């Protein structure tokens, strides 16, 4: 009874009621069948992967070579003689079965405020802004920085980027002007796309202003297109800034996409890492496409008709793969979500998703937490046609569980807890919708092409069988796995391969218990996760030891209910002018300046264990 996370916790089947209110059957017909095609994901990858890839993309040239490479090396790629491009398989194949299918629901800030696109509307849209980078001088193999919020434009300059074989760099919306400019620079990024200023949740973020600040440093950029989302006055740097509605009315509606091979890199996402500078995770565009489309066919169980919503933004990995190309690939409607969970009211979640019909939900459990303690007086909605509840970033409680299960799904919704990270591109513990049983706090089996293994990290050996518990880490290759940190394959070799030869390491600690089951403990390294943002807690003691009276920084990360997670941060303060209270509101700050607003700590305490801290006597004593 090694792992006592899975004492007595019970088989969740999925409700009859899912198949009965079913519009068609599932992709897969029972459980034998995920069996039947798992043992053949990882015995013979080869002739698997092949026929999926060519089920669910459609390339400009065939592949025939399927994998080359291992794990030891990092030399992994995959339908090496394949050449495709990303816009075409999101966009032109379906506008070309139908172009009046509805490709992005938007919905704005305030309610009705948003619209309704369709795929031929969205092939001209991404047509025209790939004609204004062109003739910007964005070529093959550039980086562009895209520095945009949850609108609809975000969707479409993703595709601009990949319809001319350019390389998008998204930085989430609201990083302070030091960390756009480290990701620009770091890209040699010459081209950045932004918007006026950004509107959530009633406030007004100054995007135009901080993009201003942060190219001050960045020489390099001579183009930014601005998008007018509130027309207010903002500064304007004539010659290299644009406006998106002047510049699009000049180029047709139409271009054609540039064949791109397999393993061209198709964009780039700065993920906080360990130690050291934030590093750009670099995906290349066929594996990474199939492992979207893979996952939202067999995870989410989308079908065509379908219309998907993810509360994830662009930012993160998550809106990258479910709100942008997982959705799209398959042809369906996905959902652009522009407001907070909480406006104008706690229903607004909800809201969306009766009015637009919505078939699939993809939350982290940090905002059902604060929806859950608000009351149920804001969950009386029908939703019909909610069928796939997802949850992502934390393990969800028993008790939230039962929330989503009952209040949201109405007790007839298949929950799946899906586990994976930025870079794996896609969904790699997961269960099935409509096919997995569950337990509330695992992540059930693992996905196609995902061989997963216990290792134990003092003896650096796998461990096997059930009942186990330690490291979690995968023993071969998958398409959708991450290729490289660009400008610094060594990190990357060191950080995901050089820990246990002929592994991936995953960097959370795991258990399998008697039934098979993964059960996801959380980070081993110095990373924490605090309101959907992956942090570093080295990264945030370098910023309070350049406060020129802090002589030390110890930052810790414990458990929260508001944000997954709480920063912590331990101070050593030299005798100053101004007194501790003034010290400890300027540390606060001057850690959002370096990263954030959102990496401001919750408390800062001026005091330090060591021996090398001890982090855990730290976070022992909270
Ligand atoms: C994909 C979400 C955002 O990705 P990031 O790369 O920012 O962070 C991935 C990490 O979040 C946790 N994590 C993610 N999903 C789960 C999950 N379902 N259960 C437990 N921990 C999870 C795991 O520690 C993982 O290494």
């Amino acid at each position: 009874a090694v792992v006592l996370e899975a004492n007595d916790v019970d088989t969740f089947h999925v409700p009859k009621a899912f198949y009965e209110k079913h519009p068609s059957k599932t992709h897969l017909k029972d459980l034998d069948e995920y069996k039947k095609l798992y043992d053949e994901s990882i015995r013979s990858p080869d002739t698997f992967w092949a026929r999926m890839a060519r089920e669910l993309l459609t390339f400009d040239k065939d592949f025939q070579t399927t994998h080359i490479g291992s794990l030891e090396n990092g030399d992994n790629a995959w339908f090496v003689e394949g050449r495709l491009n990303a816009s075409f398989n999101c966009v032109d194949r379906h506008a070309i079965k139908n172009p009046n299918k509805v490709a992005i629901i938007y919905e704005a800030d305030e309610p009705n405020e948003g619209r309704i696109i369709t795929y031929g509307e969205l092939l001209r849209e991404v047509s025209r802004v790939a004609w204004v980078l062109k003739q910007r001088g964005v070529k093959k193999g550039d980086t562009v920085a895209i520095y945009l919020p949850m609108i609809p434009e975000a969707v479409v300059a993703f595709l601009a980027c990949a319809r001319i074989g350019a390389i998008h760099s998204v930085v989430f919306a609201g990083f302070s002007s030091d960390s756009l400019r480290d990701r620009v620079l770091d890209a040699g990024s010459k081209v950045v796309i932004t918007t006026d200023e950004g509107k959530r949740g009633g406030k007004v973020i100054g995007t135009k202003r901080i993009v201003d600040e942060a190219l001050k440093q960045c020489p390099d950029v001579t183009s930014v297109l601005v998008y007018k989302r509130t027309g207010a006055e903002v500064p304007w740097t004539n010659g290299r800034d644009i406006w998106w509605h002047e510049e699009v009315e000049k180029y047709p509606c139409y271009v054609a996409p540039e064949s791109m091979s397999s393993e061209d890199p198709l964009f780039l996402l700065y993920t906080s890492g360990s130690t050291g500078k934030p590093k750009g995770v670099m995906h290349t565009t066929a594996g990474y496409l199939l492992g979207a489309a893979m996952t939202g066919k067999y995870v989410f169980d989308i079908h065509d008709d379908d219309r998907f919503f993810c509360g994830g933004d662009v930012g993160w990995i998550t809106g990258h793969t479910y709100v942008v190309y997982a959705p799209l690939l398959l042809g369906c409607s996905t959902v652009v979500f522009e407001s907070t969970p909480a406006y104008p009211n706690f229903s607004r979640y909800w809201d969306v998703i009766e009015k637009h019909k919505v078939t699939q939900f993809y939350v982290a459990p940090t905002a059902l937490r604060l929806l859950k303690r608000a009351g149920d007086e804001h969950i009386h909605h029908k939703m019909e046609h909610l069928r796939i509840l997802g949850s992502v970033g934390e393990p969800i409680a028993a008790e939230v569980w039962k929330w989503y299960f009952e209040k949201v799904g109405k007790e007839e919704a298949h929950i799946c807890d899906t586990y994976w990270q930025t870079e794996t591109g896609s969904h790699v513990i997961s269960p099935l919708g409509g096919i997995t049983s569950t337990k509330p706090g695992s992540a059930s089996l693992p996905f196609f092409g995902i061989e997963p293994a216990i290792i134990d990290p003092v003896s650096g050996e796998e461990i096997s069988g059930n009942d186990v518990e330690g490291v979690l880490a995968f023993k071969q290759p998958w398409p959708s796995m991450a290729r490289t940190v660009w400008g610094a394959h060594k990190r990357y070799m060191d950080t995901y391969l050089n820990v246990y030869k002929g592994y991936y390491f995953t960097g959370d600690g795991a258990g399998r218990d008697h039934d098979g089951y993964y059960w996801i403990r959380g980070r081993v390294d110095d990373v924490v996760n605090v309101s959907g943002h992956r942090l570093s807690t080295a990264e945030i003691e370098a910023a309070l030891i350049e406060h020129h009276q802090v002589a030390e920084a110890a930052v810790v990360g414990i458990a929260d209910e508001l944000t997954g997670q709480a920063v912590n941060a331990f101070v050593s303060l030299k005798d100053g002018n101004e007194t501790t209270e003034q010290v400890r509101k300027d540390l606060v700050m001057q850690v959002r300046k370096s990263i954030g607003p959102f990496a401001a700590p919750k408390a800062v305490f001026v005091v330090l264990p060591k021996t090398k801290i001890m982090r855990r006597i730290l976070r022992k004593i909270l």
